[PDB]
C-alpha cells in the first residue's frame, strides 16, 4: 500500500533514502496487534483513531488526555493518516498528569499493569508498549521495564532529550528494552537526542506531525516522537510474522538502514528504523 503526501517520518521508515514523501507498507497494517501507549492518555474520539483507541487505565481523576503528548504519540503508532501501524489496537495508560509529569511509582505501576492487562485483551499477533517518558537513573524503573519485556511485550522507550549519554536516564538505560533515539528529515541525529551504547535504534523525531487534543493535529519534536515510530513498526512486523515481541528490537536493528545518519557519536549505533517493505 502507498500513502501519498505522508508525514516525512512515515516515508522515511519505508525508504532507503531521505527526501521522499510516500509511505509504503503492507496492507495488513498491524491488524491483530496491540500497542499500549503509556503516557498522558489518548483522545480516543479523534476521528484519526477510527474507534481503534481506548483508555484502559488511569492513575488520576480522569482518563482524559489534557495535555496532547499521549495523543500525539498514539497517533504516530496507529492513526490512519499519521501512524505506522494503521490497523493496530491502541490502549491508553495514563501514568502522566496533564502537565506531562508523573511519579516514578505510578510509572512503575503502569508498566506492571500492562504486563498483566494484556491477558485481558485480544492481541493474537502480539503486544507492544510505547514509553515516551523518562527521568534520572532508577534501578526500580528499569526493573519494571525489564519485567514488562520479560512478560512478552515489545517495550520501546525514548532515549531522552538531553543531548547526552542515555546511561544516566530511566527507563532509557535498561538494556533489555528497545531504546530509541531521534533523527531529522536530513538523516542527522536530532540536536536534542541522547546517544550512547544503550541505544538500539533511531527513529524520526524532529518535526513529526500527528494527532493532538481537540480533534486537531500538530508537529512537535523529541525522542518521544521517535519511540512510537519504532513501537508501531514492531507491531506491523509482528502482524506480518517477521518477528516476535522478544526479538523485535533486535530484528529492527538487524534490518535497519545502516550508516545513513550523521553526527552519531563514536560508540552509538548508526541504525535507522526501516520496514524493508518491497511494494
Amino acid at each position: 500500500a502507498a500513502q501519498t503526501n505522508a508525514p516525512w517520518g512515515l516515508a522515511r521508515i519505508s525508504s532507503t533514502s531521505p527526501g521522499t514523501s510516500t509511505y509504503y507498507y503492507d496492507e495488513s497494517a498491524g491488524q491483530g496487534s496491540c500497542v499500549y501507549v503509556i503516557d498522558t492518555g489518548i483522545e480516543a474520539s479523534h476521528p484519526e483513531f477510527e474507534g481503534r483507541a481506548q483508555m484502559v487505565k488511569t492513575y488520576y481523576y480522569s482518563s482524559r488526555d489534557g495535555n496532547g503528548h499521549g495523543t500525539h504519540c498514539a497517533g504516530t503508532v496507529g492513526s490512519r493518516t499519521y501512524g505506522v501501524a494503521k490497523k493496530t489496537q491502541l490502549f491508553g495508560v495514563k501514568v502522566l498528569d496533564d502537565n506531562g509529569s508523573g511519579q516514578y511509582s505510578t510509572i512503575i505501576a503502569g508498566m506492571d499493569f500492562v504486563a498483566s492487562d494484556k491477558n485481558n485483551r485480544n492481541c493474537p499477533k502480539g503486544v507492544v508498549a510505547s514509553l515516551s517518558l523518562g527521568g534520572g537513573y532508577s534501578s526500580s524503573v528499569n526493573s519494571a521495564a525489564a519485567r514488562l519485556q520479560s512478560s512478552g511485550v515489545m517495550v520501546a522507550v525514548a532515549a531522552g532529550n538531553n543531548n547526552a549519554d542515555a546511561r544516566n536516564y530511566s527507563p532509557a538505560s535498561e538494556p533489555s528494552v528497545c531504546t530509541v533515539g531521534a533523527s531529522d528529515r536530513y538523516d542527522r541525529r536530532s540536536s536534542f537526542s541522547n546517544y550512547g551504547s544503550v541505544l538500539d535504534i533511531f527513529g524520526p523525531g524532529t518535526d513529526i506531525l500527528s494527532t493532538w487534543i481537540g480533534g486537531s493535529t500538530r508537529s512537535i519534536s523529541g525522542t518521544s516522537m521517535a519511540t512510537p515510530h519504532v513501537a508501531g513498526l514492531a507491531a506491523y512486523l509482528m502482524t506480518l510474522g517477521k518477528t516476535t515481541a522478544a526479538s523485535a528490537c533486535r530484528y529492527i536493528a538487524d534490518t535497519a538502514n545502516k550508516g545513513d545518519l550523521s553526527n552519531i557519536p563514536f560508540g552509538t549505533v548508526n541504525l535507522l528504523a526501516y520496514n524493508n517493505y518491497q511494494a
